C-alpha cells in the first residue's frame, strides 16, 4: 500500500515484506509452510483454524525468528511486534508528479458553484493518499491473485533486439520503481516478450511490450465487461460530469506466483516477470475492469472502460455525495487516481472512454448530421481529391452537372499546373454543400435492409456515408471533427477512430440489423498485424478499435470505389456560427481604434487603440484598461492592432473569452476570412507590415480556439444594451490615444 516494501529471503527464494499495523501475528506464503511442523492451531474471526509455526527468514540480510501462521498472497504480511528494531517509512519512489498544479487546474475547469468547490479542494485532502503523487506509483489490491496460465500449449520466447538507447535512461527508472514496488521480479523463464520505446510529449519515453504471440496462446475464457458500444448506450448524461484516470489499474491485479514466467521479458542482458497484471495482455483489461465494475455497481450512475471512470449526478450536492463514496472505495481497495487528465465537476468531458466529449443530458450521443464546408485547396491534386468525392451524388441530384460544370471548366483554364480559384467558386462549393444539406437527397431508412456504411477520412477529419443496401441516396451524412490528439495519428488510424464514431450513431438507426461497413481498407486480419511502431494511437484505442470485429452483426467489406483522400484539403469548422451569451465567459474584450488628421504634414496619419478587459461573472467590472497611439496606420488598421493585442492577453487566461470589434470588416474576416488566409498562405494581399498582423492573430487563434469574435456597430446608443456600454469605454480609450502624438 503507502508503505514501502522491504526485500525480504525466506528459504532462498527472495520476498517482500510488508510492515502491518493490526496486532495478528505474521503472515507468511502458504508454499513455505507446508514441511514445518504446527506448533499448536487457533482459530480466527476476522471461526475458521489453521497451523501455527515458528520460523526464521531474512529481513533485509538479517535474520528473523517469529510465530507465524500462513497467507494465499504472495508478500510477507509483517507483524510490527516481530520486527521491533525495523520502523515504518513511507513509500518513496523517485520522480513526484505536480500534484499541486494539477489540482489547481481541476479547480480551475470546475463548474460547480463555489458552495461545492471547496467541499472537492476539502475533499483533495481527506483522500490525499488516493491520488497519484509519484511518477509510476502503483496501489496493491487486496484480492485473490489470478491464474493467467491458461491453454496447455505454450508460445514461443521471443529474441529481444537492441532498441533506442536515447530512451533507456527515462526507462530504467520505470524498471527501479517497479522493482522497488515489487510490480517486476528477477527470474528467468521460458518464455521471452519484445519490448519497444515510444516517445512521451514532455520529451521522455515509455516502453511498451509486444504480447501479441502469448495472445494467440491464452484463450478467451473470461467475462468481457459491455464493449465501447454497449457502454456508450446505456449512459445517463446530467447535469455534472466526472472522469477519473486510473494509474495503470492492471498494475494493481497481482497474478498467481506460478503465472509470473509467462510475463517475462528481456532487459539490458537480465530477464524480469511481472507480479501483477502487464498492459497489452490478452485478459487484463477484462480481468481488471470486472473487478472495477462490482466495486462501482452500488452508485447509482456509473460507466467504467479501462482505466477510465464516468459519474454524472444532475443534483450538484448528490454529485459530491457520491464522488466521495467513490474515492473511500478506490481507496480502500488499493487504486490510484491519477490527477493528471481526471476531469472533475465539468458541463462537458473531453474523453469518456470513447473519444468524444459529452454536453447535455442526453442518454444518446448527438451530432451534427450536416457535412462541414472545406477550404479552398492550394493545388491541382487537392482539387482532384474533392472531385471524385462528390461523384457518388451523381445519380440522385438534379442539378449536379450543372452545379460541378463550373469547377470542371476551371481545371482546363490554365492547363499550367497551377490553379487559380476564384471566391464565387468557394460560394459555388457551398452551394454544393446545401444541397446535400437538404433532406430531399436524405432518402428514408428502412428497417427492412441492412445498414451500409461507407468510411473514408482526410488528414483532417473523417467522411461517413449511412447507406440503404439497395437505395442509392443516403440515409444520412456524417462528418466527424478530429481532436488535436487524432490529427497526430497515422492515416490507417484516422479511418479507425472514424470508424469508431460512426458505429456509435448506427446503433441507432440499426433496429436490430445487420451492420455492413464498406472501407478502402483490404484485410481486417492484415490490419491488427499492422506493425507496432507505426501506430501512433494509445493502444486503448486499438483495443477499442478491435473489440468491434468480434460482433458477429457487424461485418467489414473492403471497397474499391472508395476515392484517395489524402490531399483533401482541411475541413472548414466555423466557431462563429454558434454564439454564446457574455456573461457566461471568463473574458470580455472591448476593442476600438480611432485615427484623426495628423498634425504632421509628412505622417499624414495618426492612430490610436484601446482595450478593456471586463468580467461579467459576478457583476459589470473591468480588470484594466489600455490607452495606446500607433502612429501613422489606417483608422480600421488601429481597430485591427486593437485585437490582435487582446487576442494575446487571453492567452494567460484558459477559459471562454469574447473579443468586440466596432470594425465591420475585422470581425467578418476573422469569421470567414481567417480560415481562408491560412490556408491562402496570404498570397495576393498589404506590402509585409499588413500580412504579418493577420497571421500573428492567426497563430493567436491556433494555440487557443477558446477566442469568439462577435461584432456591434454602437452608433450613438444610449442604452442599446448591456454590453454596448463597456464597447462605449473602449471607442473612449482608443480616441484617448489617437490624440495623444509622439
Ligand atoms: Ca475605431
Amino acid at each position: 500500500q503507502l508503505l514501502q516494501p522491504l526485500p525480504a529471503e525466506i528459504k532462498g527464494t527472495k520476498l517482500l515484506a510488508h510492515w502491518a499495523s493490526g496486532a495478528t501475528i505474521t503472515c507468511i506464503p502458504e508454499s513455505f509452510l507446508e514441511d514445518e511442523q504446527p506448533i499448536k492451531k487457533t482459530l480466527i474471526k476476522t471461526e475458521k483454524q489453521q497451523n501455527v509455526y515458528y520460523v526464521t527468514f531474512k529481513v533485509k540480510g538479517r535474520k528473523v525468528e517469529a510465530e507465524v501462521i500462513a497467507s494465499p498472497y504472495e508478500y510477507i504480511l509483517l507483524s510490527p511486534t516481530d520486527v521491533p528494531w525495523l520502523t515504518q517509512q513511507p513509500l518513496q519512489l523517485t520522480i513526484l508528479v505536480p500534484l499541486q498544479e494539477y489540482q489547481e487546474k481541476i479547480l480551475s475547469k470546475t463548474a460547480l458553484p463555489e458552495d461545492q468547490k471547496q467541499q472537492l479542494k476539502t475533499l483533495f485532502v481527506k483522500y490525499d493518499n488516493l491520488w497519484q503523487h509519484w511518477e509510476n506509483q502503483v496501489g496493491h489490491r487486496k484480492i485473490r491473485p489470478h491464474n493467467i496460465a491458461t491453454g496447455d500449449y505454450p508460445p514461443r520466447p521471443q529474441k529481444q533486439y537492441p532498441i533506442n538507447p536515447k530512451a533507456k535512461p527515462s526507462i530504467q527508472i520505470v524498471i527501479d520503481d517497479l522493482l522497488k514496488q515489487g510490480v517486476l521480479t528477477p527470474q528467468n523463464s521460458t518464455m521471452n516478450t519484445p519490448v519497444y520505446p515510444v516517445p512521451k510529449p514532455d520529451g521522455r519515453w515509455r516502453m511498451v511490450l509486444d504480447y501479441r504471440e502469448v495472445n494467440k496462446t491464452i484463450p478467451l475464457t473470461a467475462a468481457q465487461n459491455q464493449h465501447s458500444a454497449g457502454i456508450l448506450a446505456t449512459i445517463v448524461r446530467q447535469k455534472y460530469k466526472t472522469t477519473l484516470d486510473l494509474a495503470n489499474g492492471f498494475w494493481a491485479h497481482p497474478i498467481t506466483p506460478e503465472s509470473y514466467w509467462l510475463t517475462a521479458f528481456t532487459w539490458q542482458g537480465k530477464q524480469y516477470c511481472w507480479t501483477r497484471l502487464p498492459q497489452g495482455f490478452l485478459n487484463s483489461p477484462a480481468l481488471f475492469t470486472a473487478d472495477v465494475v462490482d466495486l462501482l455497481k452500488e452508485i447509482p450512475n456509473v460507466q467504467v472502460y479501462v482505466d477510465d471512470i464516468y459519474l454524472s449526478h444532475d443534483d450538484p450536492k448528490e454529485h459530491v455525495q457520491q464522488l466521495e463514496k467513490v474515492f473511500q472505495i478506490l481507496l480502500q481497495a488499493g487504486y490510484v487516481v491519477s490527477l493528471k487528465k481526471s476531469e472533475i465537476g465539468q458541463k462537458t468531458v473531453e474523453f469518456l472512454g470513447f473519444n468524444i466529449t459529452k454536453e447535455g443530458r442526453g442518454l444518446t450521443d448527438t451530432f451534427k448530421t450536416k457535412l462541414l464546408n472545406i477550404t479552398p485547396p492550394k493545388d491541382l491534386k487537392q482539387l482532384q481529391s474533392i472531385l471524385g468525392l462528390l461523384n457518388f451524388a451523381r445519380n440522385f441530384i438534379p442539378n449536379f452537372a450543372e452545379l460541378v460544370q463550373p469547377l470542371y471548366n476551371l481545371i482546363a483554364s490554365a492547363k499550367g499546373k497551377y490553379i487559380e480559384w476564384s471566391e464565387e467558386n468557394t460560394k459555388q462549393l457551398n452551394m454544393v454543400i446545401e444541397a446535400l444539406n437538404t433532406a430531399s437527397n436524405l432518402e428514408e431508412r428502412l428497417p427492412e435492409q441492412r445498414l451500409v456504411i461507407k468510411v473514408n477520412t482526410s488528414p483532417s477529419a473523417g467522411y461517413v456515408r449511412y447507406y440503404n443496401e439497395t437505395g442509392k441516396k443516403p440515409i444520412m451524412y456524417l462528418n466527424y471533427v478530429f481532436s488535436k490528439a487524432e490529427l497526430k495519428f497515422s492515416m490507417l488510424e484516422k479511418l479507425l477512430t472514424t470508424m469508431h464514431k460512426a458505429l456509435i450513431k448506427a446503433m441507432d438507426l440499426a433496429m436490430g440489423q445487420e451492420i455492413l461497413v464498406y472501407s478502402p481498407i483490404v484485410s481486417m486480419t492484415k490490419i491488427q498485424k499492422t506493425p507496432l511502431p507505426e501506430r501512433k494511437a494509445l493502444p486503448i484505442r486499438w483495443i477499442t478499435w478491435m473489440t468491434y470485429l468480434e460482433d458477429p452483426r457487424i461485418q467489414f467489406h473492403y471497397d474499391k470505389t472508395l476515392p484517395e483522400l489524402k490531399h483533401i484539403p482541411d475541413v472548414y469548422t466555423s466557431s462563429q456560427s454558434p454564439v454564446k451569451h457574455p456573461s457566461q465567459y471568463e473574458g470580455v474584450f472591448y476593442t476600438d481604434g480611432s485615427a484623426i488628421k495628423s498634425p504632421d504634414p509628412t505622417k499624414s496619419n495618426n492612430a490610436g487603440m484601446g482595450i478593456v478587459h471586463a468580467t461579467y461573472k459576478p457583476e459589470y467590472q473591468v480588470l484594466n484598461q489600455w490607452s495606446i497611439p500607433l502612429g501613422n496606420h489606417t483608422a480600421q488598421m488601429a481597430e485591427i492592432a486593437a485585437v490582435e493585442f487582446a487576442c494575446k492577453k487571453a492567452l494567460k487566461i484558459p477559459g471562454p473569452v469574447l473579443v468586440i470589434t466596432d470594425s465591420f470588416y475585422v470581425a467578418e474576416s476573422a469569421n470567414k476570412e481567417l480560415p481562408y488566409w491560412k490556408s491562402n498562405g496570404f498570397v495576393n494581399n498589404k506590402p509585409l507590415k499588413h500580412i504579418s498582423k493577420w497571421k500573428s492573430i492567426a497563430e493567436c487563434l491556433s494555440m487557443k480556439p477558446d477566442i469568439t469574435i462577435q461584432h456591434e456597430k454602437g452608433h450613438q446608443p444610449t442604452n442599446t444594451s448591456i454590453h454596448t456600454e463597456g464597447n462605449a469605454l473602449a471607442d473612449k480609450l482608443a480616441t484617448q490615444g489617437s490624440y495623444v502624438v509622439n
